[PDB]
């Protein structure tokens, strides 16, 4: 079969890949560092292979991560996930109680077309672009915020989270409207309303605190839900998701409360879902078994759905439909993980030929601000679950399908639920040594051709680069030395004052500095170029990632001894820009590349 | 009607604007430098509005400048021109001779098609493209080379003139082919053919030399001249001109051996361009009384006649002809100086409301390769003949109008000759003081802009001019200063060691270097911005006529007493750029522009 404690393992630190400045100090993330530290609201994840915090499907994955904790917390432990989890948990409960403003609530971080329209690293966006924030108190966002809270109040045992669970589901209840939650719109627009919200935070403030009064209440929403199509039903052709609760909430009040309504709604949804489907109704499926709600995400939702099923089997004793939940559940994830046409994970970092080219931003690791280049990923995003095939098993690992490989939170959530699951059941050894170390790139160097050269001057083109990656960072105090030897202007009888520094060209906006010729030891000189503010040196664009100079070093005119061939930083270079170890860059007084005369 | 004698004086100044270097001593124009100095053969006239050296119509412009004074050189000594006149045909009958290479000449220098294409001095050229030249043995180019040193040789009693007038004679009788004359195609193709050529140089040989053989020659070619449509008659309803000169041979020939042939030629040529025509055929005339060839320069094609016209009414005796020819030619003179539907002079600097946008580069004075700007020309073309009017009478003043506002060496030539034979019967007095000085604006200046300011710094946009034209001129050792007051640096307890330059930007190729700030007197003090190679800086396109900087002048981050009003240098400098006076400009180590604290 899988590794499912291995599977589970690598889904929970997909998380760590996700998270917003400040990182916590067991973050295992080496190509992440803090990032968007001048949000309004500090913490929690980004959403997806983008960098907008977006709270309702945020809240969301949080509120299914609890939610696997409470079901199978206990039966994770052989795995060594459970602490992971839970950290990585409150990591973004965390954000959500952060988020409090009195009578609304922060509900987004980031302007979704303008993060959108640019690709590069978290830590370097502030470079590019200043991060909005949105304020409302949304029902649906706000309600979800509640139930991830009274969940996460329960596992991780904190009255804390129990008190902003609270008085955030009153918030939601009052305000009973979604008209003040806007700039998540085509994004996570609230489809269904608001009414599932209300009545999954309210179930979920029941299982916390046992009081009836809540019970009531999530009773009391039921009829407010969506029905299916033209009929009385309440809809049940759909999946648990980001948007909508209500499966799952009709799930935990079977078992909660006995009612037979409950087991009556789970059993016509779950059943639509299985392979025999509900009175000859059913989801699409797959020739190769996935069933494939839509064309976004669809391995989000049947992995999500593979949980529910596990859950409400686990809850009943009838051995007919424990197997057909069970083999129904099993058969999504191992889909997921290989057990498909191309018997190929579809979890990046996992199993058999697992994508390469998700759809995320930070893990590629550019420089360029371009999807092509470099034309492979620099990080493992391990354990993200991609969009995943078409309705007829068909997929192709391109980074450009945000549709097929998109990777996101919500993606996550359930899949981990299930994985927990799993793991319970069949154990498996977690990797002893994960995650390894990653191939590094050099980050910060000069590249140097040859410009101009003639017999009184040598002229060089220089690109002081940042491609910087594990993290992406900025450097201030950048400089990099020119290394000469003069001891053919001194043979021919003349100085150091017959050698004059010009520039060439110099990139508009890079406040720049070159030193006067220095002295190092025996007949060996070099001028330092500095960069002001070598922040403005980052790997966001085409234009920025290097600051081009062109400067010229020049014995008096029309003369004939100036011998570029001794010279340290002249070693290797041709009329083509190359980068050159002996142009060493520094951080303030600290050399971080290349080589120097002697030492 | 007109002061021809002044009319005459400017025509001829007309050749000195059109002179290529190395300039003779006595040229006048004091917008006119040493020009494509790198040209295969120099000297020479530039054709028209343009740089071409083109040896058809030149060597043509020159052999009628040396007719005018064949016919009426002793008549003009009264006008104060004819030394004028001689040392100006002079210049372009040296270039003719520098174009021999033995079996072949030099035929042209510059490429029209790449000539044309630039809108710029003629001193700035060479910084802006490189000039080829063309050899071969055009019969027709050769012969008018031959034909126009033959008549100098007379004119100016020249043993070289008449040497190789033989030889080009010889190498285009031998020859008898175009084939090798293509450089001017579309420009000055030749279209009648050689043989009128051939005809025109014997002609003069025979007038030089009195040898019989030259006259056997030349009365030898007429069978081969074109015919005038589908008739037995040569070819008569056309014009004089560069192209073709068998209209002026046939008229010599007359004179020279009184034949009826050649008489009846002459009288049948000449009624066709006379208001009576030639039984029912004439030229086009304007309402106005322009006789109008084609709408490429009319006034040339005219003008022309009317000094065909003068001489062969002064060389017969019926008076009836005579006066009916005098007429024609004094009237399409008279048309050109202003006896028109408008009463204006279509000679730039001459009479009531000439010309003022001729077609002409060096004359406008642009320094971005534009036409519209400037929009009135910096210097005055005296004594050029435009095209002139359309088929109506109509014209306008307008740069953009090559056809009607055209300039060139034969526009003038003919015109010259016809304004001798005026200012012989009519006299008049010439311009004692001409030509008197132009008004000149500034030509290297700084324009420059307050980039950013800030209570630690003054970062400057600074563009160092080169709008030269009086002439248009490079300069090497170019370079400005910035001058400060630190009196607020000292009283805050900094030194000047405190005070650090940047660089913001540095345009490409243009080497530049910054001093330290250096003492003036006082607490003045000042950088030095220097220009390596300035001839960079030049008024050949958009880029190239100033050189642009950004340069920051910074006490340390935190301080503030930094205070730039009371700097030299920052008075009445803005937010846009603007002309300062108070950012002098250098050429070496004399000041050309600006001024200087305490001085
Ligand atoms: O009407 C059918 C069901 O619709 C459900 O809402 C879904 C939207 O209709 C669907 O367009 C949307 O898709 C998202 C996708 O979830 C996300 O991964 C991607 O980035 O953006 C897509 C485009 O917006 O998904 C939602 C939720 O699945 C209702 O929730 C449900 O009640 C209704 O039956
Ligand atoms: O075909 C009739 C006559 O043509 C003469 O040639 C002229 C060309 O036909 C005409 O196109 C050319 O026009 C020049 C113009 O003179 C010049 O100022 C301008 O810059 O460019 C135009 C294109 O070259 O002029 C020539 C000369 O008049 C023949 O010489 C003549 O025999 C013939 O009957
Ligand atoms: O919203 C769908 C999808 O969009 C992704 O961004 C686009 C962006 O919309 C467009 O402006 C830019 O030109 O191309 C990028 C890359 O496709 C975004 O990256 C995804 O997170 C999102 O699912
Ligand atoms: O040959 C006709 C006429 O052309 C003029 O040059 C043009 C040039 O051909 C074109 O490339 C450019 O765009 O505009 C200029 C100006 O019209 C040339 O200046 C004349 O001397 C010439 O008679
Ligand atoms: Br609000
Ligand atoms: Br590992
Ligand atoms: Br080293
Ligand atoms: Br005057
Ligand atoms: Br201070
Ligand atoms: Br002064
Ligand atoms: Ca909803
Ligand atoms: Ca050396
Ligand atoms: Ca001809
Ligand atoms: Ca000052
Ligand atoms: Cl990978
Ligand atoms: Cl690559
Ligand atoms: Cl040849
Ligand atoms: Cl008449
Ligand atoms: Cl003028
Ligand atoms: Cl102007």
């Amino acid at each position: 079969s899988y590794n499912y404690a291995e599977a589970l393992q690598k889904a929970i630190y997909f998380y760590e890949c996700q998270q917003a400045g400040p990182l916590p100090e067991w973050n295992r993330v080496e190509w992440r560092g803090d990032a968007t530290m001048n949000d309004e609201v500090l913490g929690g994840w980004y959403d997806a292979g983008d960098h907008v915090k977006f709270n309702l499907p945020m809240a969301y994955s949080a509120a299914m991560l609890g939610w696997a904790l409470y079901e199978y917390g206990d039966d994770i432990e052989a795995s060594g996930q459970r602490l992971h989890l839970e950290r990585n948990l409150a990591f973004a409960l965390d954000y959500l109680v952060a988020c409090d403003r009195g009578d609304s609530v922060v509900y987004q971080i980031g302007d979704g077309a303008a993060d959108h329209k640019w690709w590069g690293s978290a830590e370097v966006i502030e470079k590019e672009m200043t991060r909005p924030y949105f304020v409302g108190k949304g029902s649906a966002v706000v309600g979800q915020m509640a139930a991830a809270l009274a969940v996460g109040s329960i596992v991780l045992k904190n009255d804390t989270y129990l008190r902003y669970a609270k008085k955030y589901f009153e918030l939601a209840d009052a305000t009973r409207s979604d008209s003040t939650y806007t700039a998540a719109n085509g994004f996570y627009s609230s489809h269904s309303g608001f009414w599932d919200e209300l009545l999954w935070a309210s179930t979920w403030l029941y299982l916390a605190t046992g009081d009836r009064n809540y019970l009531d209440k999530a009773e009391s929403y039921t009829p407010k839900l969506n029905r299916q199509n033209q009929t009385t039903d309440i809809e049940y052709q759909w999946a648990h998701c980001w948007d909508d609760c209500h499966y799952g909430a009709m799930i935990l009040l079977a078992r909660a409360t006995g009612k037979e309504e409950y087991h009556k709604f789970a059993q016509m949804h779950l059943d639509w879902w299985t392979p025999q489907g509900y009175n000859g109704k059913r989801v699409a499926y797959t020739p190769g078994g996935l069933a494939h709600l839509d064309t976004w995400g669809p391995l989000r939702y049947a992995t999500t759905e593979a949980f529910l099923a596990f859950v409400y089997a686990d809850s009943i004793n009838d051995p007919a439909l424990k197997q057909k939940y069970y083999n129904f559940a099993k058969s999504q994830i191992d889909y997921a993980l290989g057990s498909n046409p191309d018997n190929r994970s579809y979890v990046v970092g996992f199993g058999n030929n697992p994508p390469q080219r998700p759809h995320h931003r930070t893990a590629h690791g550019t420089w360029l601000d371009k999807r092509d280049i470099p034309e492979k990923h620099r990080h493992v995003l391990y354990g993200a679950l991609v969009g995943g095939p078409g309705r007829d098993d068909s997929y192709e690992d391109n980074i450009e399908d945000y549709v097929k490989n998109e990777v996101a939170c919500d993606y996550n959530a359930g899949f981990v639920g299930a994985l927990c699951r799993l793991t319970a059941e069949y154990g498996g050894t977690p990797l002893a040594n994960f995650p390894p170390p990653e191939q590094r790139d050099d980050e910060f160097f000069v590249e140097a051709a040859i410009n101009q050269a003639s017999d009184h001057f040598t002229e060089i083109k220089a690109l002081l680069n940042n491609r910087s990656s594990w993290p992406a960072r900025l450097i201030k105090d950048l400089s990099y030395n020119y290394y000469m030897d003069l001891t053919e202007v001194f043979e021919a009888g003349y100085s150091v004052d017959d050698i004059k520094v010009t520039i060439g060209y110099c990139e508009s906006g890079m406040d720049v500095e070159i030193s006067p010729i220095t002295h190092l030891y025996d007949n060996i000189y070099y001028i330092k170029i500095s960069y002001i503010d070598g922040t403005n040196i980052c790997p966001i664009g085409q234009e920025q990632y290097a600051a081009e100079l062109q400067f010229r070093i020049a014995a008096p005119q029309g003369t004939k001894f100036w011998d570029p061939t001794n010279d340290f930083s002249y070693q290797g270079l041709t009329r083509e820009l190359a980068k050159t170890k002996y142009m060493p860059v520094f951080d303030g007084a600290t050399k971080i590349f290349g080589e120097v005369p002697g030492g």
